[PDB]
């Protein structure tokens, strides 16, 4: 496959970028629309939905369970029932949200639904969630992919303790269907280290928008009351995590990038993002329903806790590599990233060091010393965020090529075009 040459920015980037819908939100909207339809409440529509490999894997998963998902552009309509056919098999691909959000949903069906995935997907944690489902009265064959959920059209529900240290999606996946369990559900995360708090809060918030009663007033504990899931119209926000790759362009080039339709109040961690940009002395302003960032003329090393926003680590590692010569940066809170798409700490370390950089993995992150970089081939490891991180680096390093820029289709199929239009 041909490499993709990352275009350089010998001068301040200046652009207005529209990024498409949020993956996290879109795939939550699809699961909740599914539950409503399967409850008999009717069809739901998702407006401004992300169309990408991860959301296509989700609706296909949903269509495999018996539901009907229509729409050619960003408007998706969900209808039908959970009624899987014989030999039903969900392809989880590399979408963690399918792997983690759909086995609870399939338990409401009445047939064995098999879950399978990419060889790379088979490295992703899932065993805790499967054990949870067993505790909650579901027959599940297998402890990893491929596994079978043997549904008897009913999930007892109740109370369960889970160690979700490896992935917040184990809590989110349980919470999304719990309204449909007879007894509803009480989930207790045991121990500590619960990554990605904003994404469990995103689940809680969208549940409440669907009229589900969820109690999260005590940390590490969630209580959902059995009840109707409303059929409604869902309005999808631009993906703020993808927005940051584009905004990083303003930051490393000292230029100016605006993201259109940035939400003033949002179910995504916008505050965490903006605060991290301002750490690098970027100037961030809200203007005409769009977000504008002005990068500084230079910046030094930073320490940044990413525990709550781990999926920013590749773009922020790229920023750390492009800091003033000699700058030392520390990214922390992100031990759980060894369990992602790919182990992102090893991968980022490998690729940055290949460009002559200095990136050291630590027990919970990366320490990165900015040193001059050289041309090279930046490998994506089939990971959309790794691909975009190489793009950020090539803005400031001539001769950088990403092996597989198509990895970006996971959440942003149009990245090459978008990125080319922003840098030109
Ligand atoms: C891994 C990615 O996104 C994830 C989207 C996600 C979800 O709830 O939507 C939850 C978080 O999961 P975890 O607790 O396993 O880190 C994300 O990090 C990514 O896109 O890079």
């Amino acid at each position: 496959m041909k490499t993709w040459p990352a275009p350089t920015a010998p001068t301040p980037v200046r652009a207005t970028v529209t990024v498409p819908g949020s993956k996290s939100q879109t795939n939550r909207a699809l699961v909740l629309a599914a539950l409503a339809a399967a409850q008999g409440r009717g069809a739901s529509t998702i407006s401004g939905a992300l169309r990408s490999r991860d959301t296509e894997l989700m609706l296909d998963a949903l269509q495999t369970l018996g539901l009907r998902v229509d729409g050619v552009g960003s408007e998706l309509t969900v209808s039908g029932r959970i009624e899987p056919g014989p030999g039903a098999r969900v392809d989880c691909g590399l979408a963690g949200t399918v792997l983690r959000f759909v086995p609870p949903l399939a338990a409401l069906g009445s047939v064995p639904v098999t879950f399978d995935g990419d060889q790379q997907a088979r490295g992703r944690p899932i065993a805790p969630l499967l054990d949870a489902l067993r505790e909650l009265g579901v027959a599940v064959d297998g402890t990893g992919l491929p596994f079978r959920v043997r549904g008897n059209g009913s999930l007892a529900g109740g109370t369960v303790a889970i160690d979700a240290s490896a992935s917040s999606q184990f809590v989110s996946g349980l919470l999304l269907s719990a309204a449909s369990f007879t007894d509803g559900l009480t989930v207790q995360h045991t121990g500590s280290s619960l990554p990605s708090a904003p994404h469990i809060a995103m689940t809680a918030a969208m549940l409440r928008q669907a009229g589900v009663d969820i109690d999260d007033s005590t940390p590490n504990r969630w209580q959902v009351r059995p009840g109707p899931v409303a059929a409604r119209r869902w309005d999808i926000e631009p993906d703020l995590t993808n927005a940051v790759a584009f905004l990083s362009a303003a930051v490393v080039s000292g230029g100016t990038v605006r993201i259109t339709g940035w939400p003033r109040v949002s179910v995504q961690p916008a505050d965490h993002i903006l605060a991290i940009l301002r750490q690098l002395n970027a100037v961030v302003i809200h203007a005409d329903s769009s977000l504008e960032v002005r990068g500084p003329t230079g910046y030094d090393g930073f320490d940044v806790d990413l525990r709550a926003v781990g999926e920013l680590t590749p773009s922020v590692a790229a920023l750390a590599a492009l800091a003033s010569p000699g700058s030392v940066s520390r990214l922390s809170g992100i031990a759980h990233l060894r369990g992602h798409e790919t182990d992102r700490l090893a991968a980022l370390s490998t690729e940055i060091n290949r460009l002559g950089g200095t990136c050291r993995e630590t027990p919970d992150g990366l320490v990165i010393t900015a040193t001059p970089l050289r041309p090279g081939i930046w490998r994506a490891y089939a990971d959309h965020r790794m691909a975009m991180a190489g793009a950020i680096i090539g803005l400031r390093v001539a001769g950088v090529e990403v092996d597989d820029i198509a990895a970006t289709t996971k959440t942003l199929p149009e990245f090459p075009r978008l990125w080319a239009e922003m840098v030109g």
